[PDB]
């Protein structure tokens, strides 16, 4: 079981076409294992891919998923990182992540946040509407309706533009940026080893570099 289940359900209710097209990894690790990784690639109409990583151990529950739309409509990706770190500490992040470097994207009517957060440069693959909240595991679903508004706006963008391009190099700047700045490598090395951490980051999470 996972505390992120209602986010995950909402995601695939909005985009029921996103079917698993490859289980990229199911790995065991952590203490003898207590940490499990599931890494799925999904495909479906209007998307290049959605890649979904879910890492669960006794204290942590991390759901990191990015939807990469087909190209040709200048659409942002939709990214979420739902991170339970301990039984006291959760960070919820989701946003429209635009592939063009240093382009400030926004959707009018959505919550706005111009604060600066760790690791990342705001305005550069994160939008005016980046949604970041810190709360306790049992509070996570209080932002679910907002997550669902983001999904609703995203689905309108997809359905109104109907992108059909498949130029994965549109996402190369984005994947490069997400690679240098995301704090993953360290956590996965410790839990799973070096080769697995490297491949997870470079060949699964951000593979369009
Ligand atoms: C898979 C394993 C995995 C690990 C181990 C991980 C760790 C991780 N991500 C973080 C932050 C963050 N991560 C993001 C955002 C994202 N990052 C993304 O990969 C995507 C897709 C988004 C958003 C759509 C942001 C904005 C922060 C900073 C949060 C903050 O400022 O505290 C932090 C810092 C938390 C803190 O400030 O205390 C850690 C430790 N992220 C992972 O994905």
């Amino acid at each position: 079981k996972t505390i992120w289940q209602n986010y995950i359900d909402a995601l695939f209710e909005t985009f029921p076409q996103l079917e698993i097209s490859e289980v990229w990894a199911k790995w065991d690790g952590g203490n003898v294992g207590d940490a499990k990784l599931t890494a799925n690639i999904r495909t479906g109409e209007h998307f290049l891919k959605a890649r979904e990583a879910h890492i669960v151990d006794p204290n942590s529950d991390i759901y990191n998923t990015i939807l990469y739309p087909k190209t040709g409509a200048d659409l942002p990706c939709f990214g979420m990182n739902l991170m339970k770190f301990s039984d006291k500490k959760v960070i919820i992040v989701f946003d429209f992540q635009h592939p063009r470097e240093k382009y400030l994207f926004s959707v009018d009517g959505l919550p706005e946040d111009d604060g600066k957060y760790r690791f990342f440069e705001m305005g550069n693959h994160f939008s005016k509407n980046i949604f970041v909240r810190y709360c306790k595991p049992d509070e996570v679903d209080q932002y679910l309706d907002t997550f669902k508004l983001y999904l609703t706006k995203y689905k309108e963008m997809i359905d109104n533009n109907k992108p059909v391009g498949e130029d994965t190099t549109v996402y190369s700047d984005f994947d490069t940026y997400m690679t240098e700045l995301d704090p993953v490598r360290g956590y996965m090395k410790n839990k799973f080893g070096e080769g697995r951490s490297e491949a997870f980051v470079n060949d699964f999470l951000f593979s369009y570099k």
